[PDB]
């Protein structure tokens, strides 16, 4: 495939400094999605504003687990096959904890603005395209922990 090569080399210039590409990520989210905030529950308390967020620990190690799920995305991109399992069970888990499968679109397009800003000139729509097939099978895989 042509689109396995250029998520490789957009994701090269990400994952130099996964936790300040994923923090655009997050705060993207949250500007588009509001009511994701309080799904961030750590020590039984709520964040009151999307910058609140950024100066918790634990929500900072939560932007890096994330760029590791999509790092092994992009190590495994010809066979995703062998993450099925895997995101099922990550799926399942982020039901539980009030993740609806309408917010994983938008959690997308956070992604695709991550990578537009970051890319500039060299996120091109076939780059786009590339990307939003890689999300979306991510996506399917997930959504199979909703099958209850
Ligand atoms: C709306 C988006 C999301 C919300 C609200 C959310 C929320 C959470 C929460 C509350 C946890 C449990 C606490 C923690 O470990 O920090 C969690 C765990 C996790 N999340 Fe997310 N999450 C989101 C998106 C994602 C995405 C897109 C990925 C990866 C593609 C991801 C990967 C993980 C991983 C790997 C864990 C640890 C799961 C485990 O093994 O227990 N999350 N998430």
């Amino acid at each position: 495939r042509p689109e396995s090569e250029l998520i490789r080399q957009s994701w090269r210039v990400v994952s130099r400094s996964p936790l300040e590409h994923g923090t655009v990520l997050f705060a993207r989210l949250f500007a588009l999605e509001p009511s994701l905030l309080p799904l961030f529950q750590y020590n039984g308390r709520q964040f009151s504003s999307p910058e609140d967020s950024l100066s918790s620990p634990e929500f900072l190690d939560h932007i890096r687990k994330v760029m590791l799920v999509i790092d092994a995305a992009v190590t495994n991109v010809e066979d995703l096959s062998s993450l099925e399992e895997y995101l099922t069970s990550l799926g399942r888990k982020h039901r539980a904890v009030g993740v609806r499968l309408s917010s994983w679109s938008t959690v997308g397009e956070s992604l695709l603005y991550m990578l537009e800003k970051s890319l500039g000139p060299d996120f091109t729509p076939a780059t786009r395209t590339a990307w939003s097939r890689l999300y979306g099978a991510v996506v399917q895989a997930m959504s199979r922990g909703w099958d209850g």
